């Protein structure tokens, strides 16, 4: 059916909203995509249309830096990335009690997903809300203590401020509700490792019963069709 | 605010994305060709951006992809060359279909596409000098020798390409506004074919008409930048 989308201003930022037209004025399962880092929401909007068709809503917000936050300082940002990521997980909350004054929510039918930083940032959420009725990281990782040695390191900016978030003390909580991690083996941007270390974790400590690991073989650092349809077949059997 | 649907026309499925306001209504038009092994869906970000700009976006599914997807990974790979050809033919018939859905105002329609659908834009350009403008993001119009190298189609006779190839119709690349956007640092179709057809054009004095941008260090990949000068573009030449 036909899907409307629209840019809205929503807890003090800009947003994109999707879902099925004929449900603009009614309460829907709801679901928060983060965008990948020096992406945009505008970018990964593709996410929110394949969800609006599937009969979700879709909030996409800008991360730190990104989209209408960001004002052009681009050798600045590729020095925050981690700071940018911690920053995502804390707006969270915010952003949730504004999806509900919205009157947008149908009950506690919310989900969290993202791709890349925006994968990582639906993990670090999911340790703290596993009250979440669904989660889906694509070619993420939530190991990031390790992570921020090697990849977009931050100057100035004290690891010890991801030990909340990083997920290896954390695992009972991403086993708590449905999960999705899926990731492209031939990944040479977020090794294919990140993911597979998680699962395994998961599965050697018996807390991989709502565990979906998806792996595309050949598949780089980027969502394929197939990973588009693995997504939405996902919320479709927790969410809906 | 905008609509986005999913249309069948004469059994081929299109993404139709425009202004909520103007669904009754015809419009300038931009055709959009996704790129090898992706669909219209996953590039369904161009159609949002596009409308959201005030434009009509129709994105049709490229030979064995999406909803003519029906298996065969593996042969798939083999036919990228024949896929592309056919791509180019369709164009006609397409374009018909736009119009008897009254969804055309006049003849303001453009083309683009990335990667394999850039390579689709621009064969169709030297083709339809009545367009009014084109768009390719990190493709090649150098078909006959870039199919030697980028997944190479046994089998499949190159020479039906020569037609098609830029290099054999450099003025009529010229006829029209010309978007060419390449990163830097693509390792899937080279940066080199973007920046070879741009001199080739002002080496023949036939560079007026053209738009080239680079992105430093990107890769095989749309940028909101990227995106952004894509809006742009068609904001210039469409008005």
């Amino acid at each position: 059916g036909m899907i409307a989308l629209e840019m809205r201003n929503l807890g003090g930022g800009e947003i994109l909203h999707a879902c099925p037209q004929e449900s603009l004025d009614k309460p829907l399962p709801c679901i928060v995509f983060y965008h990948g880092f020096t992406s945009s929401k505008l970018v990964y909007s593709y996410f929110a249309v394949a969800l609006a068709e599937a009969g979700f809503r879709v909030i996409m917000p800008d991360a730190p830096e990104h989209g209408a936050r960001y004002q052009g300082d681009e050798a600045g940002r590729m020095q925050r990335f981690w700071p940018i990521l911690q920053q995502n997980f804390r707006e969270f909350p915010a952003l949730r009690e504004a999806i509900i004054a919205e009157g947008w929510l149908e009950g506690e039918r919310l989900a969290v997903a993202g791709a890349s930083m925006g994968g990582m940032t639906a993990l670090g959420i999911m340790t703290h809300h596993p009250e979440l009725n669904s989660v889906a990281c694509l070619m993420g990782s939530g190991y990031f203590r390790s992570l921020s040695q090697t990849l977009f390191p931050s100057p100035d900016f004290d690891v010890d401020s991801l030990n909340e978030w990083d997920v290896s003390h954390q695992l009972a909580s991403l086993a708590r509700r449905p999960l999705l991690l899926w990731h492209g083996d031939a990944d040479d941007v977020v090794p294919p490792e990140e993911t597979f270390r998680l699962e395994q974790a998961l599965r050697q400590g018996d807390l991989a019963a709502r565990l979906t690991c998806v792996w595309q073989k050949g598949v780089r650092h980027r969502i394929t069709p197939e990973a588009l349809a693995t997504t939405v077949a996902f919320f479709q059997q927790h969410l809906a």
